[PDB]
């Protein structure tokens, strides 16, 4: 699909980013993949974020990314499909044209490697990503790579098929002032970890939707939070945040890069042969495993 | 007034927080000040903090504190006044005490001094100081003072003085969990130096009300950003942020501590002698005075 | 004494800064203090730092310091006193007279309270205090008070009371310009928390001596230490390292604030009567003191 | 050569990083490459590091790495030549095994992409790399990945061909209970950007030696630093961080990424057309160029 349309799709609901499935081996498990991605389409997000950071994106090797996209394009049915994009240009450029290729409707270009960057050069690269490409382009705030409004307008002016922008900084000044300067120019996605602990905030700041992970597990639930949030239903997502996102948030904050491993072991406490993390992440003790299955409590999917 | 009346008080409308006058020789100028607190009560905010932050509490000796509340009780009116507080234990109890003498309506609980402390041990200092007096204390997040929810609660529950708490840490996540869990335990004060930037997002955490330092100076335009924003104008809001706020932060992130140094130049652009800043502050330049001057306009007294 | 007196005897030997005892009720406890300083003069150590960071100069009312500091040279011998000072400019001066009226050698003035400041800023406070008194100044490099080698070279071609530096950075980088650029206008004291682990590193960044924070209960081990590595002696430091500071360290790390608290447990081990922590600093839990103690061991004091 | 020979050729002399050489179109530039690299052969530092960080290893496709090392080894004559390694563990595997098989005397391991990791992770997967060759490897603690000392050890006795630590950190507490840790078992290599800054505290805290980028441009002067240091002749040392680092330190503080850029530029001052940075850096400016060349002052390899 075109780049307006992308768009479209964007601001119209919930977004979801499937964890990654390994074999045992630690290789692509395609078939448990497409079955995860068939169970979350009867949950109805408008995009699916093949290989995202919550996909392990970081750990891919560049010709694995393209197979990944065309499983999930295989039962996804009806919902667009993003791929996530990186590293430096020359990289970047090559992933972004394979995922193309393969019927993506857009990319999502997480951050260059390693270096601080100055605006010039940030802007220098993401122009290149986005004209490499004819599909949608959302660009993607965090760590290494944090654009200033000044510098995400002349990326906009220049590159059409640059329509949406996923904030991983939590710089709420920062993004307030990014929305009001660029207004309905760009669809505004919410991309902490967790993004629900954040959710109300940053409607407060003009994003409508975000990225939520732990749709991976519990989608019914990420579902009603996502309701409850746009009804003005404060109670219920007050309720939803106390009983489970806090408590979650204590597993999660238990080590470095938990923010994708717990959201895997719930994948596969669900019932969904997910299998372990690539390093460097580390996969959840068993204890750890212990109390995340506790807490899915009453969502448990089997018994 | 007791707790309860000043925690009513501090969610019914905007809030600010009045920088402190000086003379050139550097010691705190009372009649300015006066006339300066007195313009501010008659754009009508129900609260008044005196020596805070933007009102250079940390540059201020304890004995100073009770005469600038003294000086804002005065002319005040119906505004209540909650005063500055802070440094370590000792001195904070010493403090608090001297104000609530010349009747300060309320306690702003400055972090302490310097150091690093483990959450047990901000429990203990905040408790102490709840402890020695009677009127209502408003605690305060940021730099090495940071209360987590759980330990924000175990205060509440020991201390029912305890009405308010301000955040000046820009932590969105945090914040939305202490609401989230004290609810209408506490008031919620929004308190980054420059606010109107984080007012939509706050208030989408739950935050009663913030606070507005450049309502020293343009109090009329911050108080049209404020209702704006109460009424659901997206769009006013935005323009205010757009041709004023922004350009104000461009003025601010030129220097450290301009946050209060710009608020201060602000307030004698409009005809009031506030005077310099104290050491280790800096004035902003003829330059930089000029920008903000022209950023004014239309709103210039 | 004059200001190239204290700063000759700053250079001269190992510093130290002792705890302030307080009496359980939370009033300063004179007469421990001077049965726990009396027994640190005979290691020898030719400058004190009293009622500094060590000393929880940050918990005291400013009327304390001088009586803290009295309480100092009375029993102090030939022992040089240097006295803590700080805060705001306006309380600074007060206290940094106050101290020099009861025979403090010098002051080490921790930084202003709370802001972020310009360097001008910073440059007018520092001189200001400078010149409230004609005792030697000795600055601090830590937090919110981090002066450039520009500036500071700036208040010594003002100011020749000031004579000392202390760093509490960690920035080599910075330290080692600072040096290079001074020259021996200024005596360098490494200043970090537990400053062993840095000494070696700081000798080579051109730092006369630093400051031990246990020789308040190991004074034995600290003096091994500091002359071995005088000396040369590499193979002796690296034992102490490997078997005092690292374990040490692994406890000071267990809480915030441990820097001064776990010194000030090692002394009540020793079975001086220094008392609790003022908030909100917190005292070592009894297992903690237990970890500690078995530390000490051989050099635990004897009767 | 083997690891402990490697080992060896590290702990030997001053290291350096060549900057990668592009033409106009940002395609490796060889000629060009092999002509500098010659250069700084004449200067005899033991070691070379094809395709580091100063070398822009992270802008790099994975299949230019083999070529830049080939080209490195047809003249640096008896140099070791160490290649960058880095992102994830299954692309870090594949460059590893790429660049043994051209030749390569070590790798020296840049950090995994994007995310922090707890440390049982960095010690999973460079395990992993390693184990993919036979060649030395050589760690590097910086940014996103940090190994403590515990974590290292078991590195260090799990893996034999780990043989070197380069620090980017400027952890000082952190790197003395390294070396205190390890001891010989490793060598010790100071790798800040402008590492001269750092030099005298760091062999205090035990570091075998360190890597000079601006030996890119100045060799002679690095060199001279360098002697300087090993002999205490701590006045020399102190001139030529008054004289030219600190300065260069002014001019490379100007912007984000001017740690490679400022010394790329001054590589091409000398005339070594070394080309234009890839983005996301940027190259400086004339006039910073013009501050550049004026810095070099006497230390000119040319007129232009
Ligand atoms: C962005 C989405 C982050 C969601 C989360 O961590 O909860 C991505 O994975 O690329
Ligand atoms: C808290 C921040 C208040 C800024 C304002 O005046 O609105 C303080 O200054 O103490
Ligand atoms: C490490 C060398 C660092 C030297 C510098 O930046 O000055 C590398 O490039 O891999
Ligand atoms: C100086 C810091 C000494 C800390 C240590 O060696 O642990 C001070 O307290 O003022």
């Amino acid at each position: 699909m075109d780049p307006e349309q992308i768009k479209t799709a964007l601001g119209s609901g919930l977004l979801s980013f499937p964890v990654t499935h390994f074999d045992a081996e630690g290789r692509f498990a395609a078939d448990s993949y497409r079955e995860h991605v068939e169970w979350l389409a009867g949950y109805k997000a408008p995009v699916l974020f093949a290989a995202g950071g919550t996909g392990e994106f970081f750990s891919l090797k560049p010709d694995e990314i393209p197979t990944i996209v065309a499983a999930a394009k295989e039962v996804a049915g009806e919902t667009a499909i993003v791929s996530g994009c990186g590293y430096g240009t020359e990289i970047a450029v090559d992933i972004a044209r394979s995922v193309e290729k393969v019927g993506a409707d857009g990319i999502l270009l997480l951050p260059h490697y390693l270096i601080d960057a100055p605006q010039e050069g940030l802007y220098a690269h993401i122009k290149k990503v986005c004209q490499s490409v004819g599909i949608g382009v959302m660009v993607y705030n965090r760590d290494n790579s944090v654009l200033q409004a000044d510098t995400l307008a002349r990326l906009c002016d220049e590159c059409p098929n640059l329509v949406g922008f996923k904030d991983g900084t939590g710089d709420i000044g920062l993004v307030r002032q990014i929305t009001a300067k660029m207004g309905d120019r760009l669809m505004y996605l919410g991309g902490m970890p967790t993004a629900e602990l954040f959710a109300e905030a940053y409607l407060g700041a003009g994003f409508t939707t975000y990225s939520s992970a732990v749709f991976n597990f519990v989608p019914g639930l990420a579902n009603e939070f996502y309701a409850a949030l746009r009804a003005g239903e404060r109670a219920t997502c007050e309720r939803i945040l106390v009983d489970f996102f806090y408590p979650f948030m204590a597993i999660r904050n238990r080590a470095k890069g938990y923010a994708v491993s717990a959201v895997k072991a719930g994948v596969r406490l669900q019932g969904f042969n997910a299998g372990p993390v690539r390093a460097p992440l580390k996969d959840l003790t068993n204890e750890e495993i212990g109390m995340l299955e506790a807490l899915i409590g009453t969502h448990k999917r089997k018994a």
